[PDB]
């Protein structure tokens, strides 16, 4: 039912792609990682952004692909970090959005992020990512054991039904991989770290605008609520000048594509998909 | 190549996911019934709407996904209902479109028709369906084998080739599973049922605008031609105030969502995706 | 990893759907031809035009989704003839786009290409094919062994950076399997023939605007660069009459859809899924 289990009864296995199941006994195939801190981790999930100009998009799976629209049927975007659809292919994680069934089936500890180069091939996707971390908390039982039911749990990523860091979600401490808190505050914007610390995963973070945002990867959310420039995914409308702040990568381009200025992020960043993984 | 033979050869085999093939040899998955009224029915299609207020956008498959356009290359929608085109997986048949190839290739003699509220995992798919129902004339068999064939055979889901109910298509008597007529009459509109007869299937309606309507799951249509609030799927032009009748679910939002008025649907079939089985 | 060894090792094998996996390993299921010339051909992909009127809409997926836009973010399209993107299913190849690992994992030496009407069941692929042709010159290993490499050797299908014959691509010469230059030139615009020469495969063709497409099947391209009207795929824009030279076939009506007049295609060819076989 996931790679942990693959892991337990079978000591040497290593990287690659197995077979899985869901309960209910639909099969597929997932990219089980067998070497990071004893092994066991299930990818799941992948969050790649295709244009980052197109707004709310063809492609833009994670937060809205009919545009942001606030009317009643559309502030909801497509749930896709809370239903049971699933998209994409394993080999292509890397070029277009990914998501399998262990994200909602596989109950788990401790969640793994890595930040892969677009078009990278699956043999290079350990050595040829900059960012790997994972947390080491066991923050998943009380919450469900899952980020399906973390988003039944709170949150419902509902637009407006909160407000920045007074109604923020959870800040989990991580161990890095591969990377260092100088890389992170390398990767981001500079105008990022003025509100933000390093080392913390942030899961359902409120910007300004009461818009609220899926996941912060690598630094936890002050009281700074221009939280639209380092944190992914999100609802089907955010409102300060729409709609320049949709998309998988809401903001990331504020200030022009990669060049690394006080809003923009580093062009390393832009062209990452963030792959996640399970245990 | 179906659940039927499965149950034949393997008697006490209950609901599940199963193994099966194309008679071309390629693989797949399917959701097999086993229970009802001696079983073995497949799952082989499912009619999910993701958003009432999109008229014909992204993710409305079965009716188009271009607009309402009554230009040459638009006024046959998608084909969804009869072309060889495949989308979605089994265990996400209840948050978007579904559709294996068991649709076309499997021969058939009867079809069941569930009501499951969206959302909802596998294992509730029966015991949280709000209707379920079958049909038990063996109507198929002159037909093609299959809705792919009965939609070679009359109709061909073209706008503008026929008429109401001079041109309608078979309504064929339904026996209940699950719901009566009075819960039937208490999901439909109110001005539903002023033009209309529950306890039959209607396949290719003619809506007042000689717009063709694949489906009307529970109820036979009258001599009224207001078949857009009753009937799903269809083709990719409806011209009475477009596009505001042009989706999945066609124009069961008229009056308001879900507050179940003269023109609305009631909001437990608003949420609704219809799945579709042979046998 | 092939059909080409399942030929080998296993003589007698005949046309269908086997069992294949890449070398990182994830299984799928490919459409083995094992009759032409010694067979061993393995289907990689599907050029389906599924609305010739939609200038890059949804259903482009091989030239663009996301409209004809001369933005940073958009004139490279979705890349999807090199990138490891994969979509559609087998038994749907002739209803909508296909594209399996296939593509860019195995390595080839020739590649064949069938037209195959839009609707054909499988079993009908090779005898209701109007065009079945293939090359005989073992080009693609200087190339990288497939398409793929052959998108990352010249050409990246890049706007702008090219332009007509000056900086063409390949011209292979081709085999006919079923057709002729008769047909051919029945087939292609009337004043198609008079910039062209039968019986070549053209790869990376630059038109007049210096946008790239990526193939012509069937003929070479002379000196005229209106390449616009017989060569299929393309980057994600078109300056000449925007945007109506966008889509997967790029401008097949620009004198009206299958009225075969001084630039139209015939009718026979705008229904035509274009299947690609690797060898
Ligand atoms: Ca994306
Ligand atoms: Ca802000
Ligand atoms: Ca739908
Ligand atoms: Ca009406
Ligand atoms: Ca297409
Ligand atoms: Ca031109």
């Amino acid at each position: 039912r996931s790679c942990k289990e693959i892991k337990l009864k079978t000591k040497t296995k290593e990287d690659g792609v197995y077979c899985l199941q869901t309960k209910s006994g639909q099969f597929y195939q997932a990219f089980c990682d067998m070497n990071t801190n004893g092994g066991g981790w299930t990818l799941v999930a992948s969050v790649h952004e295709n244009n980052i100009a197109a707004k709310c998009a063809i492609g833009d799976r994670w937060s809205s692909q009919l545009g942001s629209n606030p009317a009643v049927g559309f502030v909801d975007g497509d749930r896709s970090w809370a239903n049971l659809n699933t998209f994409g292919r394993v080999e292509s994680a890397t070029d277009d959005d990914y998501k399998n069934p262990g994200y909602f089936d596989v109950d788990a500890e401790d969640i793994s992020v890595w930040h892969v180069p677009n078009g990278t091939p699956l043999a290079q996707w350990k050595i040829s990512s900059i960012f790997r971390y994972h947390t080491a908390t066991e923050f998943l039982t009380p919450l469900g054991g899952n980020l399906y039911f973390l988003y039944k749990i709170f949150y419902p990523l509902v637009y407006g039904s909160g407000t920045c860091p007074a109604s923020n979600g959870p800040a989990i401490p991580i161990v890095y991989d591969f990377g260092n808190t100088i890389s992170v505050a390398s990767q981001v914007c500079p105008a990022c770290l003025g509100g933000t610390l390093q080392g913390y995963v942030h899961l359902r973070v409120f910007n300004n605008e009461r818009a609220p945002f899926a996941l912060c990867s690598g630094l936890r959310v002050l009281d700074n609520c221009n939280t639209e420039h380092y944190c992914i995914g999100g609802a089907g409308y955010v409102p300060e000048q729409t709609p320049r702040q949709c998309g998988d990568f809401s903001a990331f381009d504020w200030s022009g594509i990669g060049t690394h200025v006080e809003w923009s992020a580093s062009k390393s960043l832009l062209e990452a998909a963030v792959f996640i993984f399970y245990r």
